């Protein structure tokens, strides 16, 4: 499923996510805008072999278990695939498992690159939330 930028805003806050942490919402919708263009269905495989899964880019190097990626961990207890639903459920509760982590939302590279420092606000202009 390819989601409106307000349809996934009201989808995350729905989910708790607005403020969750401390991240405001738009920093969530920014991290999906910018991993997956809002595509429920996205996969890239990263340099090391792991891949990034669904709209957040949840990495199976440490969250999800696909099943090809030695050695690496699944934090989240979950399959990779389970994380490409048109239901963001299984995203969103394994993304608030990452951000409470360490490092916080910089565990997305697309949020600390693209998101971070800039005024996220404008991602939820206009939503019915
Ligand atoms: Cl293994």
């Amino acid at each position: 499923k390819v989601f409106g930028r307000c349809e996934l805003a009201a989808a995350m806050k729905r989910h708790g996510l607005d403020n969750y942490r401390g991240y405001s919402l738009g920093n969530w919708v920014c991290a999906a805008k910018f991993e997956s263009n809002f595509n429920t269905q996205a996969t890239n495989r990263n340099t090391d072999g792991s891949t990034d899964y669904g709209i957040l880019q949840i990495n199976s190097r440490w969250w999800c278990n696909d099943g090809r990626t030695p050695g690496s961990r699944n934090l989240c207890n979950i399959p990779c695939s389970a994380l490409l639903s048109s239901d963001i459920t299984a995203s969103v509760n394994c993304a608030k498992k990452i951000v409470s982590d360490g490092n916080g939302m910089n565990a997305w590279v697309a949020w600390r690159n693209r998101c971070k420092g800039t005024d996220v606000q404008a991602w939820i202009r206009g939503c019915r939330l």
